[PDB]
DNA sequence: CATTAGA
DNA sequence: TCTAATG
């Protein structure tokens, strides 16, 4: 957590590279595991050799630790940090819709910057376009005060369309968070479950609504189960227009909401922990269900959930307000 | 780890 | 159909 810091940070840097700038999946996967084990270990790696002891810790990585250990640096890092081609990749990549693959491609054509990409709007697709045209606000954070803003509206049309809908803005907002990146609404309707072969309309109904009135302003992607998009709070009585904000609406068989709800809300650790616990408590929690463990090694059989509560009772735990679902 | 674009 | 990008 701190005795291995320099390591694990130098290494990840290392890994993050091969996977992007370069296509070296393997080497990339390697530094990660390495960065992984070297971080576990309880002592101060005083030398690569002592490190080398560890699994994944080959001659390659060890050498690296030695030079980082000896001098406050590492050239390969100092070189990469410098690399303008690389450097670029790293950045275009910020464009929602640009990934590593498209990064290299653009760069190899010569687009390496914001403007570069403007002049080549044609060279972008709808997604990457909106991504372009929204470059700034996509980076911008979202105040809770704003979360709480949009939340309101959303649940309004939701209810206005069909009173039988259920929506819940999940995430860290869900967990109290003084600010957030995007809105995660989980949605479900009783008239849709495990079997009841769809009703794409259910999802398609609401997107229309929100859109109608003004919330949704863009289409990033829409499928019969998950809609991807943009939104903007109405710009008041002027002098202040709200900026553009990512949004994700997703359908759900009412017979799997609670776990779905439990889960997305996290925290990544809270889940992991409560999840580890059900194992003892003779269970198995995972994204849409909770099944009873059968000694043979494994079992199945989805227990019935009506609330975040059933899940808790089942594993015989304390209902944890989302607020403190922190870990 | 799954759902969408798009080519 | 695959392959990229998101989450
Ligand atoms: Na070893
Ligand atoms: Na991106």
């Amino acid at each position: 957590e701190t005795l291995n810091g320099g390591i694990t940070d130098m290494l990840t840097e290392l890994a993050n590279f091969e996977k992007n700038v370069s296509q070296a999946i393997h080497k990339y996967n390697a530094y990660r595991k390495a960065a992984s084990v070297i971080a576990k270990y309880p002592h101060k790696i005083k030398s690569g050799a002592e490190a080398k002891k560890l699994p994944g810790v080959g001659t390659k990585i060890a050498e690296k630790i030695d030079e980082f250990l000896a001098t406050g640096k590492l050239r390969k890092l100092e070189k990469i940090r410098q690399d303008d081609t690389s450097s670029s990749i790293n950045f275009l990549t910020r464009v929602s819709g640009i990934g590593p693959s498209a990064a290299r491609k653009f760069v190899d054509e010569g687009i390496k910057t914001l403007e570069d990409l403007r002049k080549n709007e044609d060279k972008l697709n709808h997604h990457q376009r909106i991504g372009l045209k929204y470059f700034g606000d996509f980076e911008k954070r979202i105040p809770r005060e704003e979360m709480l803003q949009m939340q309101d509206i959303v649940l309004n049309e939701v209810k206005k369309v069909d009173s039988e809908y259920i929506a819940t803005v999940c995430g860290s907002f869900r967990r109290g968070a003084e600010s957030s990146g995007d809105m995660d609404v989980l949605l479900t309707h009783p008239s849709f479950t495990s079997e009841s072969t769809k009703q794409p309309k259910l999802l398609h109904q609401v997107v229309e609504q929100l859109q109608k009135v003004h919330f949704i302003t863009d289409t990033l992607s829409k499928g019969e189960t998950k809609f991807m998009g943009v939104c903007q709070l109405p710009s008041k009585n002027d002098e202040k227009e709200y900026p553009h904000r990512r949004i994700d609406i997703r359908l759900i068989p009412k017979d799997q909401y609670y776990c779905g709800v439990l889960y997305f809300t996290g925290s990544d650790i809270f889940n992991k922990n409560m999840r580890a616990h059900a194992l003892e408590k003779g269970f198995t929690i995972n994204e849409y269900t909770i099944r009873p463990l059968g000694v043979t090694g494994v079992a199945g059989e989805p227990l019935p959930v009506d609330s975040e509560k059933d899940i808790f009772d089942y594993i015989q735990w304390k209902y944890r307000e989302p607020k403190d679902r922190s870990e």
